[PDB]
């Protein structure tokens, strides 16, 4: 069909999960060249005011937002949701195509379909269970199609180590060693606010195994960085990540976007 000039919505159904509601901002001018950039929101299903906060910066770049809505109703679940949703809350496995990451991909497709954009990638930025939700898609994804994904102030990781179990770990994950040396190389940038640091924060995991990664989500994510980095020493991937700070912000999508709105295009 189509997308409209400015802030607007669309009813996704081109996969093979539950039809999500996408809320995307369009430039006036569509060219085969105007980029893509998913925007990745967190636990409160907030969509709607995770376009509207990088509306400014795509208006100034010229480019479509696109931010899905895993609505509580369809998503009930942070399993269901930024864990990826590869098994059901009993521990069944599901089919890969049903995992909430697999939305990504055809969607990355339609849209180009429906504004006429020809662009081979697209970029991906995701806050707090969004960072999650975009971490683990780098980790379990290898497909993707990304330019460059934005991991901001993640409550907890994933980490890049095949003897731990997932979530907390790449073990019982569906991965091994080659994807792992893979994923260390994709370009992946781990971005955190210099505030972010309350080890008392209300959707802060304080889980022992969450604690074994720090105290708060700041050295959560540099210890993430550093664990990849050390291994992918040990497998000799040429390591892509990136680590970058935003100044004296928390938890705070608004404040951590206005940062990720330099790194995306990187």
């Amino acid at each position: 069909p189509d997308l409209k000039p400015g802030a607007g919505s669309f009813l996704f159904t081109g996969w093979a999960g539950k039809p999500l509601k996408v809320h995307y901002y369009a430039p006036d001018k569509i060219t085969e060249t105007t980029r893509i950039l998913f925007v990745i929101h967190g636990a409160g299903r907030n969509a709607d005011g995770y376009r509207d906060a990088w509306i400014p910066y795509a208006k100034e770049g010229q480019y479509i937002v696109l931010t899905p809505e895993y609505s509580m109703a369809d998503f009930p679940t942070s399993l269901t949701y930024n864990v990826g949703h590869i098994v059901d809350e009993a521990g069944n496995p599901r089919p890969r195509e049903e995992w909430s990451f697999a939305s990504i991909e055809p969607m990355f497709d339609q849209v180009r379909k429906a504004t006429g954009s020809k662009v081979p990638t697209y970029a991906i930025y995701g806050h707090s269970a969004g960072g999650q939700f975009v971490h683990r898609f780098v980790e379990l994804w290898p497909d993707a199609r990304y330019s460059r994904a934005v991991a901001a102030n993640a409550g907890w990781y994933t980490m890049p180590d095949l003897a731990i179990k997932y979530p907390y770990g790449l073990k019982d994950a569906p991965t091994d060693a080659a994807g792992l040396k893979a994923t260390l190389e994709k370009p992946l940038t781990i971005l955190l606010g210099t505030a972010d640091t309350d080890v008392n924060h209300h959707q802060l995991s304080r889980t022992p195994e969450a604690m074994t990664q720090g105290v708060h989500r700041l050295a959560r994510g540099e210890f993430f960085y550093a664990y990849g980095r050390k291994v992918a020493h040990e497998l000799n991937a040429k390591f892509a990540w990136k680590l970058d700070y935003a100044p004296d912000i928390a938890h705070s999508n608004t404040g951590m976007s206005q940062y990720a709105q330099k790194l995306v295009w990187e």
